[PDB]
């Protein structure tokens, strides 16, 4: 039962927690040793991006930020997995304490900034893999890269994984990189979607595979901001959007232990608001191009509430967390 | 723990582990036995239509129709108790079942349709009570009564519990008594209501006491709808409104068991349109009267999302039946 093994992690930091059973995946991923966290769910196909997808749930980005235990994970039940986010060169992130836990909400508060062992890193590990769900790679931006030369970052991220990857994740949406979520307005986000699509053609040329993209958005985008990224998406004829990233808003935490902690508040204090900003999102969109609701998924009635309002697939990583492996069983079996 | 006690009860139908709740609770009233049912829980002390609530969570209307079992379920930490719905006469409600679990998207699905021992009798019940809680008594439209003679129902039950209740709340939201819901249209509430502070303005003379009246709504109004009630209950000087009561909608359980039963949804697939509701209302009322926010808060951050929409309490039923007595205690202690 995961109330158990949650209340013993619990008694753990968060990132050590974290190390501690991402060291225990290692050990078993791949082999035959995976069956102590296999679980069977039943198939539950779906079109999306040009691409079936074995169910609608995928692990979303920052879990296996390096891509080390995707068989491990795909054995849980996820029909995706997204890994990174992924930088050009290696980076160590922001300084330690980073992750917080907020228990009563079922949420977390992170500002991990991005840490990452590098692109060419997880394409090694995505090589060994054997996972026969859709394999998602999130990249985002060096720190130190200047945010107006932050297009070559992504494009050479892209060079490197496009062979390797079933979709592309384009994260401009981490408030723990500074300026980066500039990236998704006005004359940035054009530029930045035009190198993006020139290179993804250039690559589909040189590989002979179709690889779609999928920009990440963030939830604290503004109606007008919104619009005018949903515009912005289908001009450029991107092939996703996944919607959303981590809030700045605390505004359901209040009172409540480390709801001043810098970063982004994810799980179940960010379900209402990624809902509504997918709504929204949808209703710009109108069928032109599908969405990934990502936001506090905790159970089949949320994941179904993110499907209601327009997204195609779903993503959990803060419901993971707080209800384990059961919650994939859940929700591939009722979605 | 309370997921045993739940695996054990769902082991009966509904109706049946409810029946058997309820005697185990009137037989533990008033012994040492009444401790297994105690929760102490913190004082959150919330002024709402002139009475102070211990906490600013109720336990919804229709787990105690009588009032049978007011001490042991105030021993569990609500801050008030709403009993009914009760009608003037007697009525056995409609046939079983009428009464399904959805158990995947906890949620339930009745048609009981008022099954109660009659307003003379739930009097007596609560005499004998030693609650120190707010007491809501919820009172409704026998089944052969008129529809456009509804209010004389109303009527009646209010001269025999205004002497005893805490609050009165007026039920025109249940689907399951034909055209009860058409009391909340047009010209029908407007006329009920006017007989309502009427009667209650009678009542006040005679007991020297003001009684605060709320009515309790359907999430199934539409948004002009919802104004013109909003604009009512304003002009009629109702002292609260209860948003919201179960929904027709089955949009969030399609091919789940139990789907297709006839009656009201309620739990987590209710939720979202609550919430929705209460947001609305809340605009339109601009604080002039306020709302007790219920339908399908089973967390603290539910329970806050509907605070954050404009409620002033909340109220549970279904996630006290999934989530049990814990549940009490973590909103309290949170909200
Ligand atoms: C600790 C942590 C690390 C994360 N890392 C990433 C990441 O590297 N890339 C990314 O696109 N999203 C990342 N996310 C966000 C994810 C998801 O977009 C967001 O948390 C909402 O989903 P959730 O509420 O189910 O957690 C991270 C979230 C957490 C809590
Ligand atoms: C079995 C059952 C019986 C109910 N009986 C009543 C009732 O008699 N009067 C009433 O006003 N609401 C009644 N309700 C509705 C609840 O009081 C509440 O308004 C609705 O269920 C939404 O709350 P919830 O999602 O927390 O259960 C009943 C609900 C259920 C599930
Ligand atoms: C091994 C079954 C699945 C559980 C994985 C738990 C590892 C784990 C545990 C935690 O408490 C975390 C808290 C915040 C962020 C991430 C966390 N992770 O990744
Ligand atoms: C003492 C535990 C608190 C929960 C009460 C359990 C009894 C119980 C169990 C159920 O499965 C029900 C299903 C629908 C409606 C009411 C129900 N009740 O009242
Ligand atoms: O690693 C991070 O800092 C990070 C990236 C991202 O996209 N979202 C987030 O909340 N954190
Ligand atoms: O007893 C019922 O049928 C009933 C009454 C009410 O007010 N609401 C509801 O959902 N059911």
């Amino acid at each position: 039962y995961y109330p158990f093994v949650r209340k013993a992690l619990f008694q753990l930091d968060p990132e050590r927690a974290h190390e501690f059973t991402f060291q225990q995946l290692r050990r078993i991923t791949g082999t035959p040793f995976e069956a102590l966290v296999r679980q069977k769910v039943p198939a539950k196909p779906v079109n999306c991006m040009g691409l079936t997808f074995k169910n609608p749930l995928g692990l979303a980005a920052g879990l296996d930020k390096d891509g080390e235990c995707i068989d491990a994970l795909g054995a849980m039940g996820f029909g995706s997995i997204e890994i990174g986010t992924v930088t050009p060169r290696p980076q160590p992130g922001n300084d330690k304490p980073r992750l917080f836990r907020l228990v009563d909400a079922e949420g977390l508060i992170n500002r991990m900034g991005f840490n990452n062992l590098g692109v060419d890193n997880l394409v090694e590990n995505v090589k060994k893999a054997h996972y026969d769900g859709v394999l998602g790679i999130n990249i985002g931006k060096n720190k130190d890269t200047p945010v107006e030369q932050g297009k070559d970052d992504y494009l050479i991220c892209m060079e490197k994984i496009y062979a390797y990857a079933g979709y592309i994740a384009i994260n401009i949406s981490s408030p723990n990189t500074p300026g980066l979520r500039t990236l998704q307005y006005g004359e940035a986000l054009d530029d930045l979607l035009t190198a993006i699509k020139n290179k993804q053609n250039d690559l589909q040329a040189m590989h002979h595979k179709y690889v779609p993209i999928a920009v990440k958005i963030a939830p604290d985008l503004s109606e007008e901001e919104l619009i005018q990224v949903a515009d912005s998406l289908v001009r450029h004829n991107i092939d996703g959007v996944i919607a959303t990233n981590t809030t700045l808003d605390r505004s359901l935490v209040q009172g409540m232990k480390n709801c001043d902690q810098t970063g982004g508040l994810s799980g179940r204090p960010l379900q209402l608001k990624s809902t509504e900003i997918i709504r929204r999102l949808s209703l710009e969109l109108n069928g032109r191009l599908p969405i990934i609701g990502v936001g506090g998924i905790d159970s089949v009635i949320a994941a179904r509430e993110k499907i209601a309002a327009g997204a195609s697939l779903v993503q959990i990583y803060s419901g993971f967390i707080f209800k384990g492996p059961p919650l994939i069983k859940e929700i591939v079996t009722h979605i």
